[PDB]
């Protein structure tokens, strides 16, 4: 599913505050990152991040490519390239209080200051 930034802007204004982040910090990393396309992969050398939320293999979910995954999300890394983000929201909140902010904006510092361009 391809959303645009204000049906996307609606359908997260839950996670708005959650665990600190801001809703234009994640839409900003999402129009990077996938271009708002839930189907979106990024590789890396050793592991995958999927769908609007960039959910790594690494530690977050299972996947064929890392068995060994903590798969602390407890759910397939696929559920993550499907249209409805309601687990991919369930396993961002977790991210965001275990790891945090950070997962999304250590790397994306452009993200993380001077936002008005992301809001509806
Ligand atoms: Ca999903």
């Amino acid at each position: 599913m391809q959303f645009t930034k204000c049906e996307l802007s609606q359908l997260l204004k839950d996670i708005d505050g959650y665990g600190g982040i801001a809703l234009p910090e994640l839409i900003c990393t999402m129009f990077h990152t996938s271009g708002y396309d839930t189907q979106a992969i990024v590789e890396n050398n050793e592991s995958t991040e999927y769908g609007l939320f960039q959910i790594s293999n690494k530690l977050w979910c299972k996947s064929s490519q890392v068995p060994q995954s903590r798969n602390i999300c407890d759910i397939s890394c696929d559920k993550f390239l499907d249209d409805d983000i309601t687990d991919d929201i369930m396993c961002a909140k977790k991210i965001l209080d275990i790891k945090g902010i950070d997962y999304w904006l250590a790397h994306k510092a452009l993200c993380t200051e001077k936002l008005e361009q992301w809001l509806c």
